[PDB]
């Protein structure tokens, strides 16, 4: 079903797999020197690779999402963790790969707030949160969502790098272009209009932790900019339309993702980068065992300014404190 799609060839994977040897420093204790060091090394990738790369982060007329394929082989992996705090990911050749692509495309960022705000999250199902709308999630399917709907400070980007897969489990692509194409001049006119209220997520949540911009936000529009190349803001599960219309008008977005998403099941090697404006997302069901071979994506986020989170950050820092999330 997916269309975008960069496949790296013998000699290009090679060269990534020599480039990544430049970034020396720990992704997760010196995460800004990491980045930086992928960021200067990105100079020395393919250039058409790069080419692709740079053209999909500019953005126009992009697909929503860019898959690529044929990334060094993941070799010696651990056993896929139980929990998300382990930080497995992070130390793996797969991370410098991911972090020389992500640092292309723009700055790499983490929050506080979200997985402990590791620079690579281990995207692995949860026992506990299986039946949740999380990331850790399984038993029930993830509803379609933009990274981060209630957050003016949410990623440009979401980058998935496979570890391991789950054969049934289906990462679900829709984008604005795809939406507008099924609407009506009204329906398209109303989704502009400020009527939905969004909620900052449960699990971004703890004791003694106030929001700056509260719990509840909003009004704001589903969609925004220009009308050739929408962008989109959507949570299905946690967006709630101020009036009767608003409220079916959702509706009305999740049937046409039922109709037209796009899907893809991630296999080893692979790595997907989604642009948070353009599209939404979504996972299937499916049933992991927990045994350490698990579906295993590592995430991480980018953001093309750095700047607009510098008030939320220290200096020298990759990390949004929460309260500014
Ligand atoms: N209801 C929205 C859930 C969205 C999900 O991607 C969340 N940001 C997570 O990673 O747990
Ligand atoms: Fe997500």
């Amino acid at each position: 079903e997916v269309s975008a799609i960069l496949v790296l060839t013998s000699s290009e994977a090679s060269t990534l797999e020599r480039v990544a040897d430049l970034v020396t420093a720990h992704a997760l204790y010196a995460a800004h020197d990491f980045c930086a060091q992928a960021q200067l090394a990105a100079a020395e990738l393919p250039s058409r690779v790069v080419a692709r790369l740079q053209e999909f982060a500019w953005g126009d007329m992009n697909e929503g999402h860019l898959l690529i394929k044929g990334l060094p082989q993941v070799r010696s992996l651990p056993p896929t963790p139980t929990s998300n705090v382990h930080a497995v990911a992070a130390t793996t050749p797969m991370s410098r790969y991911q972090a020389l692509i992500n640092e292309c495309v723009g700055r790499m960022i983490a929050y506080e707030a979200e997985g402990h705000g590791h620079t690579f999250q281990d995207m692995v199902p949860s026992a506990m949160s299986a039946h949740s709308q999380t990331s850790l999630g399984s038993a029930v399917e993830l509803e379609l969502h933009t990274e981060q709907a209630f957050s003016p400070l949410r990623p440009d980007f979401v980058s998935l790098a496979c570890l391991r897969g789950d054969p049934r489990a289906l990462t679900y692509l829709f984008s604005a272009r795809q939406l507008v194409a099924t609407l009506t001049t009204q329906e398209i006119a109303m989704l502009r209009e400020p009527m939905w209220t969004t909620t900052v997520d449960e699990s971004f949540l703890a004791e003694g932790r106030t929001f700056l911009l509260g719990f509840e936000r909003g009004p704001i529009p589903i969609l925004s900019g220009a009308d050739d190349d929408p962008f989109i803001v959507f949570d299905q599960d946690l967006m709630r339309g101020i009036s009767a219309p608003a409220q079916e008008l959702q509706q009305t977005v999740i049937r046409a993702y039922y109709a037209e998403r796009v899907s893809h099941c991630l296999a080893p090697g692979e790595m997907l980068l989604i642009d948070n404006r353009r599209a939404v997302h979504g996972r299937s069901i499916f049933a992991p065992r927990f045994d350490g071979a698990d579906r295993f994506l590592s995430r991480s986020f980018i953001v093309a300014d750095g700047s607009r989170s510098r008030h939320a950050r220290s200096s020298f820092g990759r990390v949004v404190s929460a309260r500014f999330s």
